[PDB]
């Protein structure tokens, strides 16, 4: 009934970073998350802090989190930790293909806790992330 | 248009692997695609010389691929260079979460040359990844 | 009362490869197999496709499999895959001891997902294998 | 004609480690190697300093060794120094399989100078190891 | 005669996370605490450069800290930094025992720049890591 | 109501090794275990055979151990297969902080199957260790 | 014309941490880009969040950043992701010489995707770090 | 006086794949391999099963082999162990040069048991190990 | 219309090291590169500083190199940095089969910034190095 | 007073390697280092033996040197031990940004033992290098 | 003016391993003892506990060890923390060259709390690390 | 009868590197060679090309060899190879103990091709290794 969308540092940028901005991102989240009988709650910050209080949020309420950390996804183990105990499903999303950059980008300590991943289908990513959820009550 | 969705070794046996059939995945594919305005055309093959020649296919035919390849995933250099020709998108679909498993699951020669990857969204991530190439034509 | 032995690529050049063919281990695995009052099913393959096959039908079938892969032992995962649906004993064989050989030939993704593992006691392993069996019904 | 059982530590314990114990190792080993026309010794010892002193009895003796050296194996170049010494056959025992545990298991000492080796086949692997020793002389 | 306890990310959900809350927690150390003849000074912050902070305080005060840091453990070279300036003693106290985790979870920037470790005890640790510091002034 | 102190190789030679030597560890361990209402049985030995029998019968007998292995926490599979066997807790014991010397002793058989770890808290290391085996009965 | 200067966690502890303190840091940098006709827009913060906006913000205005990012340095791909979008050129600076220090110092996330770098010059690394911005315009 | 030229998979595709197609290859090995008094077989399979067929005539025949195995060279054991039975020179051909590519084509399982290894010449390669074989009978 | 042939320490060896010797060695690569319409310059140099000093020549005058840099290939980035310059096509020769010797041996610097490579065909490789560089241009 | 510039292999060919020449190099570190009340005494050799012995010299004398060793940077423990030697100061400069390119180029024997080292700031790295020299006198 | 000789298991075997036994290794070793007037205590043991034991009297006693250790070089912890605390210098010897055998070989624990080490020299080595510490007193 | 020492780079430097010279060395060995009934030619040089020459020499006349390389043991195969040559014994000499310092020093490539090896003696490892060679003719 309601999905968490939760984006990490640097996800404000889009564009800047042809771009979509974030503004945009969260217009469109909202309008097909309204389309699927959804709503979307989409938040982004920098800080890791702030995230991991979002997360303990959706775990407490048992609402599925769709999850793009940015690089937290890659160093971070408090931010999984925190993903752990949601009970609701958790989609992790990519924008960019991570395993066609660095090879340090092609670990995620959010993967193995997620309930699966999307990465390099852009912005859309997020579309279907939600239309799993949808489909899965 | 046309959407090819090439399935490797041991996907023949779903179910007998709560269990959805192989003939039951095509169905679903055919039936999400014919709404989408698109055909899919839908194979298996335990060989990997069939899953070359249906990948030749492709890349002649500049229609998009979208491949679950199993455990050839993991372990071919053969396959990926036939994916590498594809000018059409190619879209890398896992049923399970591959990084929830062995840690040997967690390579994929594949991804660095696909457009991007779907893991662990089960049955269903066939059908987000036929939406994705719909709304990028 | 059925066993299986599968037998992969290169393993029908014994001799050729002081020799035992194929044709006589054959021979000897249906003698010793008549006395242990089983039947014992042996077939060789070079294509993968054929050896997933096989397994396939015991997997099916739930008759115990003793498996030599020969190279495919140190690279197939979708070997392994099917190996793994098998709920009768699975046996992993090798004639020559592997573990003083080249160390790339001490890593097995056979060996985890079997019942256990005979290796460099030749063309013997195979009937000792059987016997395994038949003091395990 | 006669043949050493050797088990290093840990393998008193079995049962208390459904549970056939030492004893009833002995009491097998020592019935399945009269049928056979052999005679086994089998000693046990939690002692590095005897299982060598054994192991130089059975080179200097040049009669075969069946040896389960425990989590030795895994560890030991001294013991494997004093296999290396033997004439006669060596074959490596392991109750367990060892390669679906933990991985620093799946490394052995002993493995690249024995005859060969057998895992996971249980109690039965010593009574299989006598039967290849009979069939080679 | 103070002692500095310091909880890092994800510890203000114990119980949550049989469950023994955090203000249980702080309840439990400041009984055992003024038993010892000590002040115990507790504080848990997810933000890092909160944790930076206190562990600033406590560097110039010249107190000792107890300090649980959570997912940072394994991840802040930052933390460990802050940890090194310390001229009193720093234990490190972890409430699971790592060691039986992940093997990601098995190194530690702290523990090289600590006094000493504490690890699986449970929420006792944190008295036992008390009860050192009173003995040792 | 009983615990099993027990010492690996070197040991001895605390003090030797400001000094406090095993003979008085013996007396401080006995001494703070009359006041928890417990009884300690503290022994010590530089052979690896000796410390297993010791811990076969606390394994038998039920009763929780205490265990410094020495030099043989980061070399023996053997030891820790008979740690594994023990019903009530054990815990690991080291003087020194491991973790700020060689980077060889940063890695324990012991810790995985261990209920939990002490590090570099000295001679009080074992008192603490009493404490936490009184408190959880 | 102007350069930002930025320094991350424990870099407000210089002195305390022989002792410069970054007041004088700042007076300094300020006092020596007053000679080179630059102006130096010198902060600190333990936060990765702040360093992320500043580094936005000169990200968006194309000025050049110096940036010494403490122990961030060795473990964010945030903060390295945020320095990517950057045009202006970027110079990491390191006080200590950190490839005389621990091993995991030597590995900088920062520097591949920075125009170069200063390291173990102590204070003057900052002066010279301006002196190349002055003299590349 | 025969020599096989054998082609592994994705070897049809020259061209496709300024492009000499196989059929010119096919062209070109036959011309220059009469000039040089030899007679050229030239096979190209994606198949793995057929490749160690011919390699398994190729053996019986002991006849030289020019093997171009594709992508199954940096995967293949099963290949390398066919090719380890031939007496006649192997000599292992590369196309493109595999050392400036990605880092896992560094490794050939096939090199270490061929005679010799030509690449980055292009398709001239196959010309040169052909007249490396003529000047060496 | 002129190739420089460049050896690096220990060919001057050749025979002494069945032998054939640098001397005729020369005496071969001259002849045959006499008929394919070329001058061959032929160099060996035990000197490092030599070998770059030819290098430098060949890259300011465009000419073909053809380089056996002997135990300096697997060590030498030096020489690799000479090498890059060139413009003219760069051909890397060993004489043994450097893949089928020690591990360390299969690693050369100089193979990814050269046009191609060829191991073990021995003295003849020179030769067919001359005959790629004749039937290119 | 005296600074001795040494550069090592390929550094003579700047320019020819928009190119600044070795011998405007030698006349600008010569000019800005008469600004600086210094003496800048500038060599370039290709042989170690070389720029070994000009080390010695700066050893004994106890002059300072700025070094570019070049690809020996990366490979030679021989310079190393020889700047290890100098009881003035060291700074190691590299005029290209090395961890912006290959993996091998991110380690440098002589940083460990040097005072500290500038990377990536082009040609001015030996005029800040001789200004840091200047101030720590 | 009294060296302990110290050998590890199986050193017994010398010999039985062209063989010069132990009992005529202590024959040398004592008889050239006597010429450099020195006495040499001789002992061997298969048990690392007696091992130990003689080391620690060789620590208390300060007097200097010649140490082959056997396989426990390799393996042995416990024994390196012992020589630790010798006072007097402690040689290793090894018979045989280690660094031209097996690689796991090439690591000893000994080596680095040596004074030094004479590997390959045969029964010499014995001889020679007596006139080392002969000249040193 | 005679005996070729060779030291390699910066052991010139012995004593400026309590220090005994390099001509002090020479008059030593020259000395204890002279009791033993050989002739010692003792020569040192920083230049790898001029220590290989010196190889060669005394490998055409099949003279020992005692090798002293310094910082080329760790990095130079271009001198393994040159010592691979030579037919009399092959002596490995290091003054300090290299096993007590950096890590990269525990690996030589003249070790495993070399007879056997002296560390951490001092000078006298050099006399010692003299000694050997007496006694094996
Ligand atoms: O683009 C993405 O989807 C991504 O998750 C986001 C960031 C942050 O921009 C990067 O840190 C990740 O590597 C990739
Ligand atoms: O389940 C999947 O999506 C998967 O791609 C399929 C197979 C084959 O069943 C496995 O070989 C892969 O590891 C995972
Ligand atoms: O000899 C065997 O038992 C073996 O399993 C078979 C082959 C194929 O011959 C090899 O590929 C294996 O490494 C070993
Ligand atoms: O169970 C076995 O066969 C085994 O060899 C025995 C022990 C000791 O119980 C373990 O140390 C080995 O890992 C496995
Ligand atoms: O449970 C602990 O003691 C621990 O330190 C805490 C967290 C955070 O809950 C985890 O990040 C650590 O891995 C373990
Ligand atoms: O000091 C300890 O606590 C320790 O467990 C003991 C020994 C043996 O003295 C060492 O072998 C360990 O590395 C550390
Ligand atoms: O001293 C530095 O320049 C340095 O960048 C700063 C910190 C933080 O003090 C450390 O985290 C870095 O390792 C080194
Ligand atoms: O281009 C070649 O020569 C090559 O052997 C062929 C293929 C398959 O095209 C690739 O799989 C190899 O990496 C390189
Ligand atoms: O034999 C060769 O072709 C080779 O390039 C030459 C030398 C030097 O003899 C070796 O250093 C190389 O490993 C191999
Ligand atoms: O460009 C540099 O500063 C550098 O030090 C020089 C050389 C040699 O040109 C290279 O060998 C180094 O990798 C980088
Ligand atoms: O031969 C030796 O000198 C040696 O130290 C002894 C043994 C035991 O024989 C081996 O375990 C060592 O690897 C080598
Ligand atoms: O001191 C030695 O014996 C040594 O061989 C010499 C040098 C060069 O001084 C160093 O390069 C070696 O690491 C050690």
């Amino acid at each position: 009934l309601i999905v968490n969308v939760i984006n990490g540092p640097n996800l404000g940028r889009l564009g800047r970073r042809g771009g979509t901005t974030h503004d945009e991102l969260v217009a469109l989240i909202e309008r097909e998350a309204a389309e699927l009988g959804l709503k979307a709650v989409v938040r982004q910050s920098d800080s890791e802090a702030q995230l991991l209080d979002w997360i303990h949020q959706a775990a407490d309420a048992a609402e599925p989190v769709i999850l793009n950390a940015g690089g937290l996804t890659h160093t971070s183990v408090a931010l999984r930790d925190a993903c752990a105990e949601l009970s609701a499903p958790l989609i992790e999303v990519h924008i960019s293909n991570v395993h066609a950059r660095e090879e340090f980008r092609r670990h995620s300590y959010l993967s193995p806790i997620a309930t699966g991943v999307i990465v390099g289908l852009g912005i859309q990513g997020y579309l279907l992330a939600l239309r799993y959820l949808a489909e899965h009550v």
